[PDB]
């Protein structure tokens, strides 16, 4: 009746996407004869699809994967750019795919294989299933299991995800641990009886842009990467 | 558009439960200082099972956790042993427990290792995510995702099982490889457009009891094991 099982946000948590995207978009445009600023697409993008993500969990839009959300939001930002429109819809699908394989933070391997010796690990993202085992297949991510709020058509914070976690694997929230850099998510987790643990990630946003990362009284753990919460939980 | 991902029937294609109740029930029986059948024992219960998992589907039963069916099953058959009356809920309970135990064939983690090194692969079964997880991680059996009818309220061979296949790794149903030692399995999953491959398990009731074995035209692919299923689709 300890801690039995260990859920992770992905974006962010386990993954850089600010890196993915900015790299992988400049070498996307170089090999095509254009240059653009890739920080500010990125940005874009990103807005875009919570601001339509907003619309399908207020149910404005009709359900869709996170997939399609970031597929049709990549046509919004594009009118914005002059270039955009030479990109044809294989190239922009290619591009939506960057976001099925957002590289680990470099802590995230290794820190993951440890709590894994000694818990059951798996995600518990807002993405899609599809993105996300890809995600952790690219990056040699290991987990015992890959979980989603698409298999309850919803989004965190919604108690469904959480709920999910939990039947899952079979336990009860108490011998749950949500890990997150985000603070809603385990705001939300915390209220339904999870343990939590917050991971610092400073360059969330890239390497200029200052984030939230101080402790709050209700975690359960603070840590400044995956192998340091492994130690502190005795995953060694 | 080529085979992208496999999904597996995890219970006798990858993992030989025969063993485990045999092995399990014989400690279990010794203790208590009785012996019994266990070869009949497995039969049964696999049986009362399929049969509880087929109320489901027809909805005479309504949807619970698989390990919840396994348990009242064992009710079921003990009535026909007994030494069953001697066993209390608590040692029920402890018997039950075995299913998340099973213990692999083994070619079943060495194939597992190298069709993963080629592509995408998932469990797709009827026991619950806890006990498919649990099986998964004490036997060392690698795979990218974990996936059971229990995410649709269901079980194989309801078309909604394997549309959850497809849907949660984004692929088509002829770039998906439905993989089982039981015919039932692969007959629905090649109705819906899969490719199907048979894993046979002479051994799957034990050493006295035959099984069916034989090919079948529509196989994709009609191996011995793990391992020369992997050889087959170029994975060694
Ligand atoms: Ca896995």
């Amino acid at each position: 009746m300890g801690l039995k099982a260990l859920f992770f946000n992905v974006q962010g948590t386990l993954v850089d996407f600010y890196s993915t995207i900015t790299r992988e978009g400049e070498a996307f445009s170089a090999v095509r004869g254009f240059q653009a600023d890739w920080t500010t697409v990125t940005e874009q993008w990103r807005a875009e699809y919570r601001s339509r993500l907003d619309q399908v969990i207020k149910g404005e839009r009709p359900w869709t994967t996170t997939d399609r959300i970031y597929r049709e939001a990549l046509d919004g930002i594009l009118a914005n750019h002059p270039w955009g429109a030479s990109l044809n819809s294989a190239d922009r699908d290619e591009l939506n795919s960057l976001w099925s394989k957002l590289i680990p933070w470099d802590d995230t391997a290794p820190g993951l294989a440890r709590l894994r010796s000694k818990y059951i690990t798996s995600t518990l993202s807002n993405g899609s299933m599809a993105s996300v085992l890809r995600i952790s297949k690219l990056g040699a991510l290991p987990f015992d299991a890959i979980l989603t709020a698409e298999l309850v058509r919803s989004s965190k914070p919604d108690p469904k995800v959480y709920q999910l976690a939990l039947d899952s694997v079979g336990i009860e929230a108490h011998q749950a641990m949500m890990v997150a850099c985000h603070k809603y998510d385990l705001q939300a987790a915390k209220r339904l009886g999870f343990k939590v643990a917050f991971i610092a990630r400073p360059f969330e946003f890239g390497p200029n842009k200052k984030v939230d990362t101080k402790p709050e009284q209700y975690f359960d753990y603070y840590a400044n990467s995956v192998v340091e919460l492994a130690g502190m939980l005795g995953a060694l």
